[PDB]
C-alpha cells in the first residue's frame, strides 16, 4: 500500500457524532441538492482518477483488482491463471463468496473516496467552513444505484450517470459554483488503454477493442466504424435504459400492460423465501423454484448498462447493438457507474440477510467457501495482532463496517418498503390473470464458448430468424446474460405464458432458445437446458415441469 | 472592425488549395503517417476561437451568433438574424459566412504558430497552415453502406502533435465534437445570453440530446447521438426495411438529382422560395434543410407509450441556435460545394430569371470588403463570389470539368414518380414543423420516419402572429418511383394517394395545417393530390 505497508480496510472511521450513516440512493442524494456532499463526491472522485498509475489508490488501480491488466494491488501477487491458461483477477464470480468480496470491494472504494474527501479539505477550505465540510464529509456515504425502482414508469440508469457536467461549490467563493466533467460520467486516461505503460496496458479474455478505448462506454463500440471512434465510443444512456426495461415483446402490443422484468425478478429475489445461502448468494450450480439468485440478476445489469453486442449480420438502418465495458469482467470496473450498481448489490444482499437471518453460508456447498481469504483486501486482526485477509463472516454484519441502509434500519417494516418500491406493478398486471405462476428455469456453463460472453434468449412461438435479439424481436420473453461446475438462472413467465396461451387455444408454450455471442450470431454448440414451470397460486401470495426446452434455428446468414 | 473577408490570402506554393471531403482529409491526417500538423492546427486554431470571450467578435460564439440568436451587432453592423434563408441569395450569403469561418480559424493557425512553434520548425508548420483549406461533409456519400456524419465529429477527443516535443502526442477535447461554454446559454451576460426547445438551459451544443421527462441538469450537456443522427440521415421509405427489399438512402437520390437534372434557373436551385414546374422543385436549400433536421432532432416529446425513444431535440434542427453546432459549418461547406457543382454544369445559370434576378445585388450584410474601383468598404454582393476561386479555395470535383458528370454518378448515383411539396414556412406562426408522407394507411400512433408504416419521405420547415412575407411560399420534392412500385404491388396497381401529417415539435399533429401534396409521373403529369392523414386522438395538437 501507500508508504509501503498494507492499506488496512475498515470503512470509514467511527465518530461519536456520525452514528451509522446511511448509503443513499443517488437520484435522491442528488435531486435534494441540485451541495458540500455533491462537491466532495465529484471533487475527490476527479483526484482519486486522475492519480498516477503507480498510486496504489488511483481510480485505475482500484478498478484493476477486479480484472484486466490482472496485476498485483497491495503486495498481493496478480497474473493469476485459471487451469485453462486464461486470465483472471481478484474478484469472485459463480461462486458463494461473490456477494462478500464485492461487499469488502465497495467498502474499500468509499473509504479512498472519504479519505480523499479529508484531503481536499485539508487543501481547499478555509477556517471558517472546514468543520462544516469535515461533517459533510464524515455523514457521506457510497449512494447506491437502484436499477430496480422506478425513477422520478420505467427504471432508469441514474441522473448523475447521464450527465457529462456537474457544478460544485468553491469553497472560499460563496455562490461561486463551477461545471466540471463529472467524474461518475465516464472515467477517462490519457491515453488507449491498450497503450499504457507496462505492466498495466489492457490486452488480450476478451474479443471487444477495449485496447483501444481511453475511455470507458455505454454501447460505443460496434464494427465498421473508424477505430479512432472507439476510443471513446460515449455514454449512450437512452440505449442503457431501454436494455433495462426488458420485459416481454407482447407488452409492446395494445391492449397489454408491462411489467419491467428486472424489477419482477427483484422482487422475486427479496420475497422468495426458504432459501439458502448457497442458492442465493451465486449463479453457482454444482429446486428450480430456487434459481433466482442474485448473481444472475446483477449479471443481467451488467449487460443491459453496457451492452456486448459488436456487431449484427446483415443490413441494418436501426443500430440496436453496440458493446461496452460493463458487459466485460476484466474491464467492468472501469466505468464508474459499477461501484454504484455493486452498492446496490451489498444493498439487496443486506435486505436478504435481514428477511432471511438464519441463511448465512448454512448449506454444504457453500459452507467450504465461507472460511475463504478475501484477497486482496487487508484488514488487521485484533485477536491475533497480525494483518490477514477479510473472511465473509467479518462482514456478515456490513455495520461493522460503519454503513447502513435506510431500508435495513427497522426490519419490522421491510417487508412493506419491499412491496413498496418493488412489487406494486408485478402485483398490479399480476392481479388481472388467474391465480398462478409460471417461471423459466435456465441452466448452462459458463466456459461453454471458451470463456467467451454469451446471452440466452427465450421465445414462446415461432423465432424470427433475423431478429432474435431483445424485447422487440417477435415473440421474445427474457434473456439471461453470461457475465464470464455450471451457472443457473431463472426468468418470471407468468404473463407470457398467459399471452402466448391466448395465442395458441390454451396449449402450453415450448420455451425455444437462441444463444447469441457478441457478433450477433446464433452459437449451435452451446449447451443450455431450458424449462417451463408452474404452480397454482401467485408468487407473492409447489412447482411442476410443463415445458421442456427446444434450440430455435435462425437464418443461415445469422449462424455462428 | 471593420474585418475584411478576403479568403485566405495567395500564396504562390499553395495554388487554389482545396476543400478536402473531412473524412479522407482525417484519415490522411491520421493514417499515412504520425505527422498530423493539419489535425493539429485545426483542432488547436478552434480551441482557441471558442475560448475567446464574447466582446471578441471572432470567437467562435460570436461568429455562430451572425447567423440567429442572440441576434447582437456584429462588425459594426446592428443586429431575426442576419442568415438568409428562403430566398436566392441563401447559398451565396452562406458561401462568404464559410469563408469568414475558414479566414479566421486560419489567422488563428498562424497565431497557434507563432506562440507554440520554435523557430526551425515555423516554415514546415506554416506551409501546412497555408494548404489546409476548411474541409467539407459529403452528407450524400457513401462513408469509407450507408451515409453518416463525419468519423471526426463522432470522436469526444483527438490527439494532437505538441510542436517541439518530437514523437510526443497529447489526447484532447475535440472542438468539432461539440461547442462547450461555462455556464448555460441562458445566463450569458447581456446582450448575449440565449433566452419551444430549451435550449436556455444548454450549456453545450447536443445532437437528439434534449427530451421532455428527463431532469433539466440533464439538458445542459444532451450529448451527441451521432448513431440517432446517421439513422436520420439515411432515412429511405418504410418498405425498404421488408426482407427482399434494396434500400436506397433518399438523401442520396436527392442529391444526385439536383446535381443532374438540367434546365434549371438560379431562381429553381437555389431556395425554397417560391413566389406566385413541380418537376424543377427540387433545390439545394430543401435538401440542406431535412439534413439539418436529420442531424439535430427537432421532437422534445411524443405522445403515448414508447419504451423506445426515439425522438430527441438539439441545435442543428433550429434556425436560431444551429450555427453553434460545429457540424453546421461542414454541413455549409458542402452546401457551398454542391453550388460550385450545379454552376460548373450550369454556366450560365446566374440570377438572371426574372424572380431572382431583383435579389442579386443584395448586399449581404454584415460581411465587409474592400472596393478597389473606389477604394471603400462595401458590403460583399453575390456577384463577388459567383467564382469561389476568388476566395482563394476550391474542390476537387470542379477542378476538372471534363469529368465532373462522371464523378457526380461515381458519388451519388451508382416511368418517374415524384412528390411535389407547396408550404408556407409560417403555417405554425413561424414555429418548426416536419411534413411527413405516407403510401398507403398511416398508424395513428406512429406517424414519424422510416419505422412508421408506409412512410415515403419528409419534408422540414427549417425555421423558427407572425406571417411569411406576403405573395411567397416554399417548394420541396421528393423521388417517389420505388415507393409507388412497391404501393401498386401490395394494392392492386392502384395510383396512391400521398397522405400527409404535419408534426410538432411535441409529436403531434396539426390538424389545421394544409400542405399542397402531390404526386407526378412521367413530361411530368399530375397523376394524385394529396390529402391530410388522421391520427389518435391523444396524439392530435
Ligand atoms: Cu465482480
Ligand atoms: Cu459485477
Ligand atoms: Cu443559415
Ligand atoms: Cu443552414
Amino acid at each position: 500500500g501507500p508508504g509501503g505497508s498494507p492499506y488496512l480496510i475498515t470503512g470509514i472511521p467511527k465518530d461519536p457524532k456520525h452514528p451509522l450513516p446511511i448509503r443513499k440512493d443517488i437520484d435522491d442524494w442528488y435531486l435534494e441538492q441540485t451541495r458540500i456532499q455533491l462537491t466532495l463526491f465529484v471533487e475527490a472522485l476527479t483526484v482519486i482518477q486522475n492519480r498516477p498509475l503507480n498510486d496504489q489508490l488511483s481510480y485505475f488501480r482500484l478498478a484493476g483488482i477486479h480484472g484486466a491488466p490482472w496485476t498485483e494491488w497491495d503486495g498481493v501477487p496478480g497474473g493469476q491463471k485459471d487451469s485453462k491458461g486464461n486470465p483472471t483477477g481478484f474478484c469472485v464470480h459463480n461462486n458463494y463468496t461473490f456477494p462478500t468480496w464485492h461487499r469488502v470491494y465497495v467498502t474499500l472504494y468509499e473509504q479512498v473516496i472519504y479519505e480523499a474527501m479529508l484531503d481536499f479539505i485539508k487543501q481547499n477550505v478555509p477556517q471558517n467552513g472546514k468543520a462544516d465540510w469535515e461533517n459533510e464529509a464524515k455523514q457521506w456515504r457510497l449512494p447506491y444505484w437502484d436499477f430496480a425502482r422506478f425513477a422520478r414508469d420505467e427504471l432508469r440508469l441514474p441522473i448523475l450517470v447521464t450527465m457529462p457536467m456537474v457544478k460544485v461549490l468553491v469553497p472560499g467563493q460563496p455562490g461561486k459554483q463551477l461545471s466540471k466533467p463529472n467524474p461518475l460520467y465516464r472515467f477517462q486516461m490519457q491515453t488507449l488503454m491498450g497503450t499504457l505503460e507496462r505492466p498495466y496496458a489492457i490486452t488480450s479474455s476478451f474479443d471487444l477493442p477495449f485496447d483501444k478505448c481511453q475511455s470507458t462506454t455505454k454501447y460505443g463500440l460496434l464494427e465498421n466504424y473508424n477505430a479512432d471512434v472507439w476510443a471513446d465510443g460515449g455514454q449512450n444512456w437512452l440505449r442503457a435504459n431501454l436494455a433495462l426495461n426488458e420485459h416481454p415483446w407482447y407488452q409492446n402490443l395494445d391492449g397489454w400492460d408491462s411489467v419491467p422484468t428486472l424489477q419482477d425478478m427483484t422482487f422475486r429475489l427479496l420475497t422468495t423465501g426458504g432459501l439458502n445461502w448457497g442458492e442465493f448468494s451465486s449463479t453457482r450450480y454444482d429446486a428450480p423454484k430456487n434459481w433466482m439468485n442474485l448473481e444472475a440478476i446483477h449479471n443481467n445489469v451488467h449487460n443491459w448498462v453496457g451492452g456486448f453486442m459488436f456487431s449484427r449480420p446483415g443490413r441494418h438502418d436501426l443500430k440496436l447493438w453496440g458493446a461496452g465495458h460493463m458487459s466485460s469482467v476484466p474491464v467492468a470496473a472501469y466505468d464508474p457507474i459499477f461501484w454504484l450498481h455493486h452498492c446496490n448489490i451489498d444493498r439487496l444482499t443486506a435486505i436478504w440477510q435481514t428477511v432471511n437471518s438464519g441463511s448465512w453460508f448454512n448449506d454444504d456447498k457453500s459452507k467450504v467457501s465461507k472460511d475463504d481469504d478475501l484477497r486482496p483486501f487487508h484488514r488487521f486482526c485484533e485477536k491475533t495482532r497480525k494483518v490477514v485477509f477479510f473472511r465473509s463472516d467479518d462482514v456478515k454484519d456490513w455495520r461493522s463496517l460503519n454503513y447502513d441502509y435506510a431500508i435495513t434500519k427497522d426490519a419490522s417494516r421491510i417487508r412493506k418498503e419491499i412491496s413498496d418500491l418493488y412489487g406494486q406493478r408485478t402485483k398490479e398486471v399480476y392481479k388481472d390473470f388467474g391465480e398462478e405462476d409460471y417461471i423459466l428455469s435456465i441452466r448452462y456453463s459458463r466456459y461453454a464458448l471458451g470463456g467467451k460472453p454469451f446471452q440466452i434468449n427465450i421465445f414462446f412461438g415461432d423465432v424470427d430468424g433475423k431478429d432474435f435479439y431483445d424485447a422487440r424481436s417477435q415473440n421474445f420473453v427474457g434473456s439471461v446474460f453470461n457475465y464470464s461446475v455450471l451457472s443457473v438462472s431463472q426468468l418470471p413467465a407468468r404473463l407470457a405464458v398467459h399471452y402466448y396461451k391466448k395465442q395458441n387455444k390454451g396449449e402450453v408454450p415450448t420455451p425455444r432458445y437462441v444463444v447469441v455471442n457478441s457478433q450477433g450470431k446464433a452459437e449451435a454448440e452451446v449447451k443450455v437446458e431450458v424449462a417451463l414451470h408452474k404452480t397454482e397460486g401467485t408468487f407473492y401470495d409447489d412447482y411442476r415441469r410443463v415445458a421442456d426446452g427446444k434450440r430455435a434455428e435462425v437464418d443461415d446468414a445469422y449462424r455462428a
